[PDB]
């Protein structure tokens, strides 16, 4: 048994008048077991909550999905949604096949998160594929923890 995690980054965007479609694909990574998945989580939940301007919210995945790990991100001018869920990687549920994250490091793999975070987020208002997940969150507010 192993933790497969697919984190899905997308910029939130009601289909305006023309240009407000914006979707990137999820990435899936299934390689970690529970207590790795767990220390890769935190770490990854306390970059972003610092690093970020992002209210973070728990929420339980669908069956093969243990976790669901909701984002709301903020930074510099950009705003989107951020939704990572940990299928549990079984027979029952084969690795998904997703954008791969580049896995190396703990700092690689949350840098990793990073660009794909400010990829989405600074792309912006484009057009792509009819998706878009406008989840209101009542929370604005990040969770100081800094490196050290």
């Amino acid at each position: 048994m192993k933790y497969d995690v697919v984190i899905i980054p997308e910029s939130f965007h009601r289909f305006d008048k023309h240009n407000m479609e914006h979707i990137c694909p999820p990435m899936v990574i299934g390689d970690r077991s529970y207590d790795i998945a767990m220390e890769i989580v935190n770490g990854v939940d306390r970059v972003i909550k610092a690093s970020f301007n992002a209210s973070v919210e728990e929420l339980e995945g669908e069956d093969c999905d243990v976790l669901y790990r909701k984002y709301t991100l903020e930074k510099e001018g950009k705003k989107g949604i951020v939704h990572v869920k940990l299928r549990k990687i079984t027979e029952n549920c084969p690795p998904v096949d997703g954008n791969r994250c580049s896995v190396l490091e703990f700092e690689r793999d949350i840098e990793c998160i990073v660009k794909a975070i400010e990829e989405c987020l600074a792309k912006g208002e484009l057009n792509s594929k009819l998706e878009g997940k406008p989840i209101p969150n009542p929370l604005l507010g990040l969770d100081s923890t800094r490196t050290g």
